[PDB]
């Protein structure tokens, strides 16, 4: 499918930039890497929105995917460097939600101006990924931080081990993405008649994700509530699909809907979690790298789920018990 | 002020835009305009967020406003144009959504962050124009009509007296954005503390504006409303000046609320009356020119309302009765 084909170009643009950009990020500096990267991703997108030929197309998307990740990226390092620690917690949390806003938004919008004619020519459903079509502005509104930075330079003037840490972070970052697609008994988007019921689905169940990961783990400790949030789709997944003995249609969807919360919400908080680890030095090598593999995990539901479709449940096996070892190396911690 | 500077560069680059880029829209297409205006808002918006140097802030402000007074009017012309006419109201009214979507996400992410940081070194409160911070989304999520302009061009390779409307319309348009602004008994809010509560309001006001204004044009005529949604802001603003006798403080609300309602119903009515009166031909230089007054017209809050803000009655009044002389002039079309 041409819109798969996009969504595994700009997960890889993705993977490339999270891995490439890193060191740019901690040589250059954290301030103009996010200036480069959105004043690029502004042309790239439109370009790539605007020059139609099906062989530049997935070009300019594979640009765009990498600017976006270098901006993301940079976007990240800032926001964790100028809040106070206090309630840096907090900004994380809703700094992850940006995407989700974004894409909610195009699809109020498309919703309210009944405009449904970019789909009718997908013939599978399309990647839920956010960031595809949350991108346009969410990023752009994003750059408070860097009037924020101007602000405090501004103010400035007128005065004047790690990677045991890092592999247990990455495979939970990786695992807590290639897992949230599998949570979608209804084929893999159930047609594009069905998408804005699961990217409001899905974008909603985000909203909850990042409250009970919000409002919890400050109290509980981000390790703790990690081994919950990595738990919880460990109790999803399995009733899922192995005791899943009549679940009657209704118990299918309070278990996916509560699977999308631990794993939604142990890709949020392992985002976070990779920051205290690394130290302020060379911390975008590595904490890049976590999403890095957590961007490349986000190959689940175009790569494989809907390609293959039938007998999708020998993913979700693989993943489900993949959960198992992460579990079982998050108390390693 | 420092940040009102902006907003009077921003109008002023919405008005030298909107009347100067009629000429390319009509001349150079109503696509290739979007993909430029479009192309350089990214840089230009980033550029003006990255060199911060208080003549430059303006300067990359006034041409950001420029290039987004083409976005905004390119998107226009073909919203008008790709989109069936049975449900062009529809798509009109919620392409007039691009201010409120991108405003509220902005005040979202921060009510989330809890990051009220760029408003503290700020005195009094900026104007609430929805473009100001909602120009990053809402455009480059509009790109979905570039989407669908290549789907219908992709699909045919695969085949292969006006006068006097436009013043009246003009000083409509005008009239209904200058006097929006004046339903605020605080200027702007007054203390910054206050601008979320106004901005939600007049987003949260903006969204109710377009239900009486969404399901009611269509049977009762567009003409018939905007005389409705213009002579509901001569009572809400003539009795909130006139026979505002102890309205108990909570009277007062129910009536800027409600002025809210007509003076932006009557501001996004009036430009969609205007597009079928000019024919397709020449559709850029009129149909522009009437938000070119009207984002001319958005300097009420930039005006005495918040620069001095004493005895602004006078131009409250003066907008409202001129109001009188708009409705008078809506029956004459
Ligand atoms: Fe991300
Ligand atoms: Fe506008």
């Amino acid at each position: 499918w041409q819109v798969i084909l996009e969504q595994i170009l700009f997960i890889l643009g993705f993977a490339s930039g999270y891995l490439f950009l890193g060191y740019p990020a901690d040589r250059f500096g954290r301030r103009g890497i996010v200036l480069l990267t959105l004043g690029l991703v502004g042309p790239c997108g439109v370009g790539g929105a605007a020059a139609g030929s099906s062989t530049g197309i997935m070009a300019l998307r594979f640009l765009l995917g990498f600017l976006l990740a270098g901006v993301d990226l940079g976007v990240y390092l800032m926001r964790l460097e100028l809040c106070d620690p206090t309630q840096r917690l907090r900004v994380a949390l809703a700094g992850e939600l940006v995407g989700v806003g974004g894409h909610f938004l195009f699809l109020g919008l498309a919703l309210v101006s009944k405009d449904w004619r970019f789909l009718q020519r997908m013939i599978t459903a399309p990647c839920i990924l956010f960031l595809f079509y949350g991108w346009p502005g969410l990023f752009l509104e994003s750059a408070r931080w860097l009037i924020v930075k101007r602000q405090i330079e501004e103010a400035q003037s007128v005065l004047r081990n790690i990677w045991k840490n890092l592999l247990i972070l990455g495979f939970t970052n990786f695992i807590a993405h290639a897992i949230r697609h599998c949570y979608q008994p209804v084929g893999g988007g159930g047609s594009p008649s069905d998408f804005y019921l699961c990217s409001l689905l899905a974008s909603g169940t985000a909203a909850l994700a990042c409250v009970f990961l919000g409002v919890t783990v400050d109290r509980f400790g981000r390790r703790g509530i990690l081994l919950l949030s990595m738990t919880l789709t460990g109790i999803a997944s399995l009733v899922l699909l192995g005791l899943w003995d009549y679940l009657n249609d209704a118990a299918i969807t309070t278990f996916s809907v509560l699977g999308l919360f631990s794993s939604q919400a142990s890709a949020i908080l392992s985002t976070l979690l990779a920051s205290e680890i690394i130290p302020t030095t060379v911390r975008g090598r590595g904490l890049g790298l976590i999403m890095a593999l957590g961007a490349l995990g986000g190959l689940s539901c175009p790569a494989q789920r809907l390609h293959m479709g039938h007998g999708a449940f020998l993913q979700h096996v693989v993943l489900a018990a993949c959960a198992l070892l992460c579990i079982l190396s998050i108390m390693l911690l």
